[PDB]
């Protein structure tokens, strides 16, 4: 079916907060508001000139289709099924170069509408530039698996200018195409949907924006004191907004109650857009798994369903706390249409009631006052957790003033209900809230601190006279819920209907959180937070344990930024000895009070992750806190099932939940630790112990074949970017210099070169040949060899150390006879024993084969860093059948911000490769931010090659991340979208990576061409984070 848009981009003035305050906001005052909307002499304000795209009727752009409301900035929206044909008609009327760029779709090189080094030439590069007055015809194919057997009907993919993709979706060119199943389209519109919204969460970065110039000389009524550097003036250029609203302005997100509603989200931007969108009061799924929180990153792509219950008006809000009080919040109305309720339904219904105070102690983050893991001191001189428990003139140390949520057994708050041997690891957190779909909970609330709180659930059903955290207006009168005053008490009732318990396809019981709600963004920190699990009826016993279940544990992480608590005065007061001196606004003050940690406990201290060998146990993760909280929890020695795939390494954000299955298999002393780089080192990693608490067979666990590596650690000369010419093209088809803060040498920097170490096949054990690297595996770069293994393997991977110190081998997934990872000296070899049974390989809807990382455990960072790491990869044991061959092609990426900062060959670096090491200082930002080489296997700007193949090739691509804070990569393909999961029912053309993320795409090339492959985070773009994949005719 062949269909036609015209589509326009125009500069005009857009308005960031049409709408005013009127509202009352989550967490913001007069003054959180005028920081980023009031004019001044040096401040632009709310509006700013953007160029956007519009919707014409006609190929001669006379006139425009309307936009939806609720559509804000974003492009109109286009609508294609599978076989359709879609012809985007084009027109720039803008100042400068522009483009139309599709993502869920099929386009020859003629109609990408991106440039970059491709070898195409004229007859193709017309698309890639479109100068004021100069019009294109795009012609899109809904062609590739396009949406898969488990994706929904209809699914998020988007449009947007691709000259310098960044700064011109920065400046406002981004729109939707809704991308359909043949034929769930009538009249442009999904069949029994009554609602499609779509929402872009972003912080639209005006610094980046081509018309921040226009915008200074427009706005600022003195143009003269801004430095453009000065970082309170950035940041008043940063608008946290849905469809570029900010401060609750979004308009036009109506509906009627018992509507089904689809919402097609996306993030967009920087690092920064680390989103964590609640739609409050409601019940959301995606993919058929009950969803509470959607988190949204640069071009992550996802839908929701949802049918609107619970008539009023209820808050859209990023949970990331430094998001929400920037203004990224949002009202949408849910009207009483008198539609009627499916009236439900469920028998033996019983009352949870909790009795619960808030109230004061001294937390100590860590009792024994050593890291557990060294059995060093925490204060002792040089060390990285020093930092965090140094007490003396202007440093508070390792224990504050907190509030906290504790539980009684009645009203009089008398007793406490003691907590048992199974609750010990919940530390900081406040009591277990739980309940069976179809119960209502009770919680009786006594506030026994100075400051005024609330207890605020996510992911159960409260009227609004029973919700706990204040906005409007939404026609409530009574802040009795919502502002629990000092000495006060309140009786919330929640309940639990059907559609904010697990789905079918989800598992038995849901981690869920709850927390106060009087000011969010310090409450939490304050110590006001717990574990809520809600479950399906019937599987719990009388005390709250799942059935089939020998142990639960909840693991809550987050940096708690003590800066934000309630009681940073009180604190001041107590424990430094010199208070008058505290300046809060030190950055080092600041660290000082950043305690990175688990349940409230940091370097080893965590009591209670014990459990039996062969036990059943359900770990309930969640987080909170902004966008430092990027986390990878990694449990080292078992492996764990989340919806069908098999992990090692939860990715958290701030709000998100997840429930993990485990039968641990080997007896020790394991890690549960944060991968997250900065959080490791900052002390959030704890011990999980598997015991044997009987007996009793010698020997009895899975091998059969057996499959012998031998690799070495090498130190070698590593070049990050060995040619600069595509780097060159590429700037010159964009028409800019600008320089390059990681490969100049300039005065003193070390430039492209670094001494490191990393992992390389030989031939034997007598390490003297190197394995010679094939054409097929040239693209693995930095990475050690592919490690190949079938379920029911032994590897056996004999190790030698050739480089200058002790360092290791070892992989994630993998079953060991131990929990301790042996050191190989230097110039010694020794045998690692890597068994692969069924729980080390694909769970029941993964791929046929999965990858995990290996990498050295010596020290986990720095060995990261100075180079060492490489794919393992597991597959399905081969099925007996198989008549003929089929042709599987083989890539692995590894996404990550090499920070030679941390290499262990820093200072022969210095002295190597500086003009003048004498003028190096390493704690200068500038150099600093020098050596922080932002690439894809070691390689930056199209320097990593050899990813070839052919129309018709089956391709599997092993994406990695690994790295701290900033390693968010999400993952582009131009020209083909890929597949994972078992039979690759889900499709995508954006997968978000994380430290210690790993999975298989499937690729089914077919679109000749060289095609871009990158991060589309800007800051990793810009720096580097990217190269080409080249399709040849069969
Ligand atoms: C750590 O070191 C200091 C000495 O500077 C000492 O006062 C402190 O008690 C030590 N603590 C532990 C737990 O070893
Ligand atoms: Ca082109
Ligand atoms: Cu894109
Ligand atoms: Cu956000
Ligand atoms: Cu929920
Ligand atoms: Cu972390
Ligand atoms: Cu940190
Ligand atoms: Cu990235
Ligand atoms: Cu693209
Ligand atoms: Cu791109
Ligand atoms: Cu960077
Ligand atoms: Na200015
Ligand atoms: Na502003």
């Amino acid at each position: 079916r062949e269909k036609h848009y015209y589509i326009g981009i125009t500069e005009a003035v857009w308005d960031y907060a049409s709408g005013s305050e009127e509202k009352e906001l989550i967490s913001v005052d007069t003054e959180q508001s005028n920081f980023y909307l009031r004019n001044g002499p040096d401040r632009i304000g709310r509006k700013y000139k953007k160029a956007l795209y519009s919707e014409y009727t006609d190929g001669t752009f006379t006139k425009t289709i309307d936009k939806p409301a609720w559509l804000g900035l974003l492009g109109p929206v286009i609508k294609a099924e599978v076989g359709d044909k879609v012809s985007v008609h084009v027109k720039n009327f803008a100042s400068r170069p522009y483009t139309f760029h599709a993502h869920g779709v099929t386009y020859t090189k003629a109609n990408e509408g991106a440039i970059y080094p491709d070898n195409t030439t004229d007859f193709q590069r017309a698309d890639d530039k479109l100068f004021p007055g100069q019009q294109y015809l795009y012609v899109l194919r809904a062609n590739e698996p396009s949406p898969g057997e488990g994706d929904s009907n209809c699914v998020t993919r988007i449009y947007h200018s691709h000259v310098d993709a960044p700064k011109d979706i920065a400046s406002g060119l981004i729109g939707p195409l809704i991308l359909c199943k043949k034929g769930s389209l009538h009249k442009e519109k999904e069949e029994n949907i009554d609602q499609e919204f779509v929402l872009m969460f972003s912080v639209v970065d005006e610094n980046l924006s081509w018309y921040l110039e226009d915008n200074i000389k427009t706005f600022c009524s003195e143009p003269e004191k801004v430095d453009k550097d000065n970082e309170d003036f950035q940041e008043s250029n940063r608008m946290y907004s849905i469809n570029g609203y900010t401060f609750g302005s979004l308009p036009g997100l109506s509906m009627c109650a018992e509507d089904r509603v689809k919402w097609y989200l996306f993030g967009m931007g920087n690092e920064v857009d680390v989103h964590s969108a609640l739609f409050h009061g409601q019940a959301l799924t995606s993919k058929n798994y009950h969803t509470d929180i959607i988190n949204l990153f640069p071009a992550t792509l996802i839908d929701v369903s949802m049918v609107a219950q619970n008539p009023g008006v209820w808050m859209l809000s990023c949970q990331n706390l430094n998001h929400l009080k920037a203004g990224l919040q949002a009202f949408f109305q849910v009207r009483d249409c008198n539609k009627p309720s499916p009236d439900d339904d469920i028998q033996d219904r019983h009352v949870r009631h909790y009795y619960i105070a808030a109230e004061e102690t001294i937390w100590d983050y860590a009792p024994s006052g050593t890291d557990t893991f060294t059995g060093e001191n925490l204060t002792s001189l040089g060390s990285d957790s020093r930092v965090f428990f140094e007490q003396g003139a202007t440093r508070i140390g390792g224990s504050y003033k907190k509030l906290v949520y504790r539980e009684y057994t009645d009203d009089s708050f008398t007793n406490r209900k003691q907590r048992g041997p199974d609750e010990e690891h919940l530390g900081i957190l406040g009591p277990v809230i739980w309940a069976e779909v179809g119960d209502i909970i009770r919680v009786t609330f006594h506030n026994k601190g100075q400051f005024p709180l609330s207890i605020q659930p996510m992911g159960v059903r409260f009227t609004k006279e029973n919700e706990g955290t204040y906005y409007g207006p939404d026609g409530r009168s009574s802040k009795q819920a919502s502002h629990v005053a000092p000495k006060e008490t309140f009786t919330y009732e929640w309940t639990v209907p059907k559609e904010m318990g697990p789905t079918y396809a989800d598992p038995v019981c849901l981690s869920k959180m709850y927390y106060s709600g009087v000011d969010l963004t310090k409450d939490i920190f304050t110590g006001l937070i717990g574990p809520m699990k809600i479950c399906k009826k019937g599987s719990l016993l009388a005390d709250g344990r799942q059935k089939d279940v020998d142990k639960e544990f909840y693991l809550f992480a987050t940096v708690f930024d003590e800066n934000e608590s309630l009681l940073l005065d009180d604190n001041i007061r107590m424990f430094t000895t010199a208070p008058e001196n505290v300046d809060k606004e030190d950055e080092d003050f600041q660290e000082s009070n950043k305690m990175h940690s688990m349940n409230g406990f940091m370097y080893g201290n965590l009591p209670g992750l014990n459990m039996c060998l062969g036990e059943s146990i359900v770990w309930y993760l969640f987080s909170a806190g902004n966008e430092a909280d990027v986390h990878g929890i990694y449990f080292s020695g078992n492996t764990y099932l989340s919806k069908g795939e098999r992990r090692d390494t939860a990715n958290l954000f701030p709000h998100k939940s997840l429930t993990l299955l485990m039968t641990p298999d080997t007896e020790g002393s394991f890690d549960v630790e944060c991968l997250t780089t900065d959080h490791y080192t900052g002390g959030m990693k704890q011990k999980y112990t598997v015991n044997q608490c009987k007996g009793q067979f010698e020997d009895v666990t899975l091998y059969q074949g057996e499959r012998t590596y031998y690799i070495a650690a090498v130190e070698v000369e590593w070049d990050y970017s060995p040619s600069r010419d595509w780097e060159m093209e590429l700037h010159h088809l964009q028409e800019q210099n600008v320089s390059n803060a990681f490969l100049d040498k300039e005065e003193f920097f070390i430039g492209s070169k670094y001494k490191k170490v990393v992992y390389r096949e030989f031939t034997d054990s007598t390490f003297r040949e190197q394995v010679k690297r094939r054409a097929e595996e040239e693209h693995l770069g930095i990475l050690g060899p592919l490690i190949h293994a079938d379920v029911g393997d032994k590897v056996k991977v004999v190790f030698k150390n050739m480089a200058s110190r002790p360092y290791s081998i070892h992989a994630h997934g993998v079953k060991t006879k131990s929990s301790t990872v042996a050191p190989t000296l230097p110039g010694e070899v020794r045998t690692y024993i890597w068994q692969i049974p069924e729980r080390s390989g694909a769970g029941t809807e993964d791929s046929p084969c999965i990858p995990w990382a290996y990498y050295s455990t010596v020290d986990r960072v720095k060995d990261l860093y100075s180079g060492l790491i490489g794919p393992l990869i597991v597959c399905r044991k081969s099925y007996v059948k198989v008549f003929n061959p089929k042709k599987k092609m083989e890539f692995s990426l590894l996404f990550l911000v090499f920070d030679e900062n941390e290499s262990w060959y820093l200072d022969d670096n210095i002295n190597t490769y500086s003009d003048h090491p004498e003028k190096v200082n390493k704690d200068n930002e500038e150099f600093i931010e020098s050596n922080k080489m932002h690439a894809i296997n070691g390689k930056m700007f199209g320097n990593l090659q050899g990813l070839t193949m052919h129309v018709g090739d089956e391709v599997n691509w092993y994406v990695m991340a690994m790295g701290n804070e900033i390693d968010l990569h999400t993952v582009h393909f131009h020209g083909h979208s890929f597949q994972y999961k078992h039979r690759g029912i889900h499709s995508s053309d954006v997968f978000d990576l994380f430290p210690g993320t790993y999975q298989t795409l499937e690729m089914f090339p077919q679109t000749p061409g060289t095609w871009l492959l990158h991060c589309h985070v800007t800051d990793h773009i810009h720096a580097g984070m990217v190269t080409t994949y080249t399709v040849l005719p069969n």
